[PDB]
């Protein structure tokens, strides 16, 4: 009933706007089973007006958001109340946030989408599958026990960076500074994995009071399959209950889900998965 409906155009959500998107993805999350990624962190900031929420008698049943985060792609989040789907709301939503994307010349669209859900017909549209990230969780009060391997682990400092910018430009290729500014944060460690002397691995830590989360985990690829990486997780969860947390979290970026049997050896299991799909704007 079109009385009713309205499209607000925001630069930040205020409080209530706040409560209410979470309230949104609270029942998307109960339909779904995942949600994109909407940072909230980024959403409370005055931004300099990406943010579109889509209302029913005031009641929000839409949201979009835009995130420039790469140079030559934007992030879009898109959800729908699911009693509202397939009316146009999503569709309604991007047209409202094209002229943006148009104006500061950005071309390329990249949407968060939960695992599953889309990949029939993101097909049909054009879209190209790019990765999945998931997060997830174990809950387990009880250490590791094996997984031992020819491997020391050391606390990286600031003197590693070397060695981190070595790793990370074998898996995943500014890195001096990252990794500065990462352990300038004293919620971040980072443990390096190495096989006698040469570094074969490391993942990052950010504590919490009752968590920690893992991510950013890498093993060489020449060194992948001798049972290095779950002895390094099987570390880290170690090192995270023995200081007294109660859950440890993990975010990992794959190409395939295979490489997820890993981490559910090691008790965890997925809290959210989202697939990353690309397209161009002319579509
Ligand atoms: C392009 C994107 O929005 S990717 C968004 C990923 N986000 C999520 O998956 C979060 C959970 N899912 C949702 O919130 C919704 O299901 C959304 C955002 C994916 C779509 O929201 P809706 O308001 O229902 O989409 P809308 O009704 O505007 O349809 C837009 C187009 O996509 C199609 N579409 C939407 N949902 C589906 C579906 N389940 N299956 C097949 N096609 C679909 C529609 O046919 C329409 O195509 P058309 O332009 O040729 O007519
Ligand atoms: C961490 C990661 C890279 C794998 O590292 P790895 O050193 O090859 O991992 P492992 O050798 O410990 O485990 C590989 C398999 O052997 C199993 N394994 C490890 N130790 C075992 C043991 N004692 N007994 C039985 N099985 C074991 C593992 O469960 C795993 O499962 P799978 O065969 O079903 O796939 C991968 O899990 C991952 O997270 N990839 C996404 C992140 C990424 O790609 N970073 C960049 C890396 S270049």
């Amino acid at each position: 009933v079109p009385r009713g409906s309205m499209i607000t155009q925001v630069n930040q959500l205020d409080e209530l706007q706040l409560k209410d998107l979470k309230t949104l993805r609270a029942e998307c999350k109960k339909n779904d089973g995942s949600i994109p990624n909407l940072y909230i962190h980024i959403l409370k900031q005055h931004r300099s007006p990406t943010s579109f929420l889509y209302y029913q008698n005031g009641a929000l049943i839409g949201f979009l958001s835009i995130y420039f985060f790469y140079d030559d792609a934007v992030e879009v989040a898109v959800l729908v109340s699911p009693q509202y789907r397939r009316q146009g709301i999503a569709k309604q939503l991007i047209k409202e946030a094209l002229p943006l994307i148009k104006s500061q010349n950005y071309f390329n669209l990249i949407f968060s989408c939960p695992s599953r859900l889309n990949d029939n017909w993101l097909t049909s549209k054009g879209f190209t599958y790019l990765h999945s990230e998931y997060f997830m969780e174990r809950d387990d009060l009880n250490p590791i026990l094996d997984y031992i391997r020819p491997l020391s682990f050391r606390m990286a400092t600031l003197e590693d960076i070397p060695i981190l910018c070595g790793l990370d430009e074998v898996c995943f290729p500014d890195s001096v500074h990252r990794f500065q500014q990462i352990l300038n944060e004293r919620e971040y460690e980072i443990v390096i994995a190495m096989l006698n002397n040469h570094p074969i691995g490391k993942s990052h830590i950010r504590w919490q009071t009752k968590r920690a989360t893992l991510s950013d985990i890498a093993i060489l690829p020449k060194e992948q399959g001798k049972g290095f990486g779950s002895a390094l997780i099987a570390h880290c969860i170690n090192m995270i209950l023995s200081e007294g947390k109660s859950r440890v979290d993990l975010d990992v970026e794959t190409h395939n889900k295979k490489a997820l049997n890993l981490y559910i050896q090691l008790g965890f299991h997925i809290q959210n998965a989202c697939d990353y799909w690309s397209i161009n704007v002319n579509q």
